[PDB]
């Protein structure tokens, strides 16, 4: 259909996020590409206000889902490429166990050929000794699923998941994911039965880059359908 036909070969992607962490600001800028086909992501980010305030991994789920492989018999329920190229809101809260949340909204669309994902982050509540702003989190990501969820109220979906970061002692904190996506324009949309994405994700450094950075190698699959 209309936005699936926008993903049948390899689409650049443009990242911007600004952020507020217990007022620590910072700003992020990314770049890369998506090849739906394959479920692939491959996107290398950097803060571009200096020293990155919280764990990158921690910013990894906030850094397009429409970049997900769906199998040929799950087309139907692919929300996220029916509302391109005007594209969609996406807003969620994310709860880190015994510590602050993340709220943030995005707008994911594409600007001419390019996917781009504009979001505005703000966290509260952390403790300055915790995991994120104590910075000791691991470098690295867990593999997990996506839960999602038609929302006819609001013509989208809604999602849900569990994030655990590894914390360097060998523990792990828990980030609990609530996520809503609603279309931008006001044309019809892919309203979705109940499945999941699966998520495998590698984090890396550019050897050569000496400002604060991600390098991002993601592979996801919508699967639970027959």
């Amino acid at each position: 259909s209309k936005g699936e036909e926008l993903f049948t070969g390899v689409v650049p992607i443009l990242v911007e996020l600004d952020g507020d962490v217990n007022g620590h600001k910072f700003s992020v800028s990314g770049e890369g590409e998506g090849d739906a086909t394959y479920g692939k992501l491959t996107l290398k980010f950097i803060c571009t206000t200096g020293k990155l305030p919280v764990p990158w991994p921690t910013l990894v789920t906030t850094l397009v889902q429409c970049f997900s492989r769906y199998p040929d018999h799950m087309k139907r329920h692919d929300f996220f490429k029916s509302a391109m190229p005007e594209g969609y809101v996406q807003e969620r809260t994310i709860f880190f166990k015994d510590d602050g949340n993340y709220k943030t909204r995005a707008e994911v669309k594409f600007e001419g050929d390019t996917l781009v994902n504009r979001i505005e982050l703000k966290g509260i509540d952390f403790k300055e000794d915790g995991n994120i702003l104590g910075h000791k989190l691991e470098y690295n990501y867990n593999s997990h699923n996506v839960y999602i969820m038609a929302d006819k109220q609001k013509n989208g979906i809604k999602v849900n998941f569990k994030i655990r970061h590894n914390i360097e002692d060998g523990s792990v904190q828990l980030a609990d994911h609530y996520q809503q996506n609603t279309p931008i324009g006001d044309g019809p949309v892919l309203l979705p039965d109940n499945h999941y994405l699966s998520t495998q994700s590698a984090l890396s450094k550019d050897p050569n880059e000496k400002r604060d950075h991600m390098v991002l190698l993601e592979f996801v699959t919508a699967a639970g359908i027959t």
